[PDB]
């Protein structure tokens, strides 16, 4: 409730890196009664700060900022790089440096978030030290962390976080596993099942994420114990979304009818529409994040520049085909109406 | 509604072959207001008939009977059989004949179901010819068919079935795919997402299946458009369930903390608790059903006889750890109370 008391509708716009969730998206969601989110992933502490300032100028409503947890360091990357030689030659460029930073400006970003507190902060790819959570709490910032299993959820709670984001296997983008291993492959838990398990494993509020595209699904997760629903793909296709045109188009394109979890683009499991890049490199992508992400960055930028969807990281949840293209503000009101209608029906 | 009008509670006990859903289980579910189910899979038309008679003597309430669709015929089986040589030697037996029937007494079973109509009949592993559905309808029998994608659901509707069972990836036992192929691997759709897609693809009632263990999850699927919820694993652990003791125990045993889809036991994707047999033969199991099932039958019977869970097909959904051991009748009333409580909360 401490979370749901911040905004009127149980709808959260998921932070989406790669220039997807720009300030204008968050603002439209915020102004419509939902919780807009900025994505600090892959940006510099300064870049993130500029968006925060920008957004404050667009809305006075509560919003969130998401940060990536630093990843532990460490021949597999060399082999994969070799297999990408053809991609480099084709897009006429060179692979990025796989040994770049792995902290993603964590320290600097926390410094910014503590020096000028924002309403909400979420973390992905792990759990912050409980000291980070305590300091943010004292600053008046609510904290959220993603969990993909009841065990990870317990870790989130034990750290003192205000709420846990239960991200099911249907979710688009990166799976928020706290540690990536070949064992996670084929072990993903369906949201409806994960939510029930998490709801019984912890006592803190739960935000449900994964495949939510309609108001009735929001009603569904609330009925199963969630305090709110977090939607990424549904907002990815809205007008304020900064996602590339080829990306927004792929979502409802019959030729991109299926999605699959893959490490091809970044070295960590992420759900993307199946395309050429995924089919050819998916089976061989090693578990090396963010090493692989650095490596393929030039390839993806080149592909995007050319408008070639077959070479881009088309992150999307299993509900992508139900995506709707319209202002984010209108999407929220539509979702709200569907929610109301579903509530009424269930009574 | 034609379906939900047959019984008071939106709860369906999934048919479970292998001696799991015996007449006493179905009866307890029926008498508690739900829809009990008998499983005709792997049985003879006569065997199925005896259970039908038995059940009628235990309850006058509506119940269902499930039948397997005949599978198309067709060196991979020879290789797998070779890899099982050690299992045969250990359990001191011989592998079964992989070239046994593939129809599973379909014709004879339909003859029985048409000569002495039952309230409900469901089909698994495909869609019956529309003539079979029409004749059963004329006999006064409602028909259900499982679908794992919006496309399969459309096929179910086009065939004239009364309702489609949307079985999500979390479901225990066999995935009801109409055709099995290596491509289905890693393509499973989370129930919450599948349900929304199916609800919008067809106009007939939808029965949601997969990972449902609590009343709140039943409320969740109803809110998302389902007319009822079908539960297998939840009833697998009840006292009336005929599942082996080692099987019921594994469900909540920490040593069997995870489930995975595998072809190891039958040649078709089925979700089972991870065990020795699965770890060793899963990666090599070919797509050959029911050939592989015939082949491993002696191995599984021997394992069950010895009470060795590591060599049994421990079918179970991702919610297995939430299984409760008590009379099926009491489980239904508990689920009903949880459902009511969830409805109230959502209002
Ligand atoms: C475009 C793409 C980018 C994403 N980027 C982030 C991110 O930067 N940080 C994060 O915590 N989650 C990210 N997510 C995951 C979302 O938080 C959420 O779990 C997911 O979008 C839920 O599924 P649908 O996408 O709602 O099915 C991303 C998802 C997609 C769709
Ligand atoms: C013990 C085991 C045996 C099953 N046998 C059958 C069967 O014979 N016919 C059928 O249509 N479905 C069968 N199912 C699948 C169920 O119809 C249902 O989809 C599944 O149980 C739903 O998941 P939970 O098991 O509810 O998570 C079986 C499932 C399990 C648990």
């Amino acid at each position: 409730s401490a979370l749901t008391d911040l905004f009127p509708l149980p709808i959260v716009q998921a932070p989406m890196a790669g220039g997807v969730s720009v300030p204008q998206l968050a603002a439209a969601v915020c102004e419509a009664g939902g919780l807009g989110f900025l994505a600090a992933g892959y940006k510099t502490a300064d870049g993130m700060y500029q968006e925060i300032k920008r957004l404050r100028g667009l809305t006075g409503r509560p919003f969130g900022v998401n940060v990536f947890m630093p990843q532990p360091e460490l021949g597999a990357v060399e082999v994969y790089a070799h297999q990408l030689a053809g991609e480099a030659a084709w897009y006429e460029t060179e692979l990025g440096d796989p040994d770049g930073g792995r902290d993603d400006g964590y320290d600097a970003k926390l410094a910014v978030l503590l020096d000028d507190p924002v309403p909400v902060v979420s973390f992905h790819f792990g759990v912050p030290d409980r000291e980070v959570i305590a300091r943010l709490r004292r600053a008046g910032t609510l904290t959220l962390v993603t969990a993909t299993t009841p065990e990870e959820a317990r870790a989130v709670e034990a750290a003192g976080a205000d709420a846990v984001i239960a991200q099911g296997v249907e979710a688009g983008g990166h799976q928020g596993t706290h540690r990536d291993s070949s064992e996670d492959d084929g072990a993903g838990i369906g949201l409806l099942s994960l939510l029930a398990q998490v709801r019984e494993a912890v006592d803190i509020p739960v935000v449900a994420a994964g495949g939510i595209m309609r108001g009735g699904q929001i009603a569904a997760v609330l009925a199963a114990g969630a305090d709110a629903a977090q939607l990424g793909t549904a907002f990815l296709a809205t007008d304020e979304s900064g996602a590339p045109g080829p990306h927004k188009r792929a979502l409802t394109d019959p030729l991109f009818a299926r999605t699959r979890l893959t490490r091809a683009f970044t070295g960590r499991p992420a759900r993307s529409l199946v395309n050429r890049f995924l089919r050819e490199h998916g089976p061989y992508a090693p578990a090396a994040y963010p090493d692989v992400h650095h490596l393929t960055s030039p390839l993806r930028k080149a592909a995007a520049k050319a408008g070639d969807a077959q070479g881009m990281a088309l992150y999307a949840g299993q509900g992508h085909r139900m995506a709707r293209e319209l202002p984010a503000g209108r999407l929220v009101e539509v979702l709200a109406a569907e929610l109301a209608e579903a509530r009424t029906a269930l009574s």
